[PDB]
């Protein structure tokens, strides 16, 4: 169970932010569906035991290795977002695309 | 496919370093074997579109939000050990254990 936060939070720690994906401010006129969509990205410290789905993780930190910053913040849960776009083969496609949406963040 | 480095190494990007954890320096003396194992660790830096598993790290580094200071450096692939520990109901267990060993590093 991660975190959430808004922008003005006060949180330090590994935490999932709201952010939207914007294609028609890209330009991005090969996507027909959806125009925009909610995304998310991930901020924050990792610091020991904090947020770590694999045991890895404090392992290397009590092992302390000089070439390693550490753990840090990235995606542990993600989803799909379904989509409508035109192809480079003169067809429009429609395909539930893996990986599009950050839904927890964590450390490893 | 993702870069290995050992620590001499000049490459900068998201790479995979050599690690042992070793429970025996750890004074682990509840588990009993393995007493050390490689694990390894992730490190380096994650540029645009750098060793991205999923299509949402560049759709953000696009949308270049101010609270991200963008994806980072960790494991992508992991891998179990064997091991054979007490536990704290006088027994000896054996088990896989999951996400004990990193195999590639990408960023995200």
């Amino acid at each position: 169970l991660g975190l959430d936060c808004d922008e003005h939070s006060s949180e330090s720690r590994c935490c999932r932010y709201p952010l939207t994906v914007d294609f028609e401010a890209f330009g991005w006129d090969w996507i027909i569906a959806p125009k925009r969509y909610k995304a998310n990205y991930c901020s924050g410290q990792c610091e020991y035991m904090f947020m770590q789905k694999y045991p890895h993780t404090h392992l290397v930190q009590q092992a302390n290795p000089r070439g390693s910053a550490g753990p840090c913040c990235t995606p542990t849960k993600m989803s799909p977002i379904n989509m409508l776009y035109f192809n480079d083969k003169q067809q429009i496609i429609y395909g539930k695309i893996p990986g599009m949406v950050v839904d927890r963040c964590g450390c490893s």
